[PDB]
């Protein structure tokens, strides 16, 4: 039993809710919240900008030190950093950004990072300002992640479309 509430069960291990991931993280304080990161960990907008804003920019400060030490992530890769006031840990995962021309096949590699964590609160990777089809992202999630994932979808209209079209 865990503390996640109000989710629709899609499969054995994937759950979904119309929710603001920031507000959901603040209430649940999950072990892991996933950020929709870019390779530079520049948290300017989308989910990343919202998560970082909720940390009062502490996520960005920590991220800048990470990049200065380690260099950029790979598209499809990830790193574990602090969850600050939102979670124990933040798993920064880089899905391909279609608006930069990155290969969508890398979306499966991106979701594979979730399998290193037993339970996660996450957005749909490569959705929103990353330009991929969220219906496709949900399909890849279900077909790739084997650990327990709680997906937060900000847009109510999109949430209803994802549920109604789910196979």
């Amino acid at each position: 039993v865990n503390s996640f509430s109000g989710y629709l069960k899609l499969t054995d291990n994937v759950y979904i809710k119309n929710a603001d991931i920031v507000e959901e993280a603040k209430k649940v304080k999950p072990t892991v919240v996933v950020n929709a990161a870019n390779v530079y960990l520049k948290h300017g907008g989308g989910v990343a900008g919202a998560l970082n804003k909720a940390t009062n920019n502490a996520m960005q400060v920590e991220s800048d030190d990470y990049i200065a030490t380690n260099g950029p992530l790979k598209v499809g890769g990830s790193c574990v950093l602090s969850g600050h006031n939102l979670a124990k840990h933040c798993l920064h995962v880089v899905g391909p950004n279609v608006n930069k021309g990155e290969d969508i096949q890398l979306l499966k590699s991106a979701y594979e990072n979730f399998n290193q964590h037993e339970v996660l609160l996450a957005p749909l990777l490569s959705a929103g300002i990353f330009g991929a089809d969220p219906i496709h992202s949900l399909r890849v999630c279900v077909d790739t992640v084997r650990t327990n994932v709680y997906l937060a979808v900000f847009d109510k209209n999109l949430y209803d479309k994802l549920v109604s079209s789910f196979l």
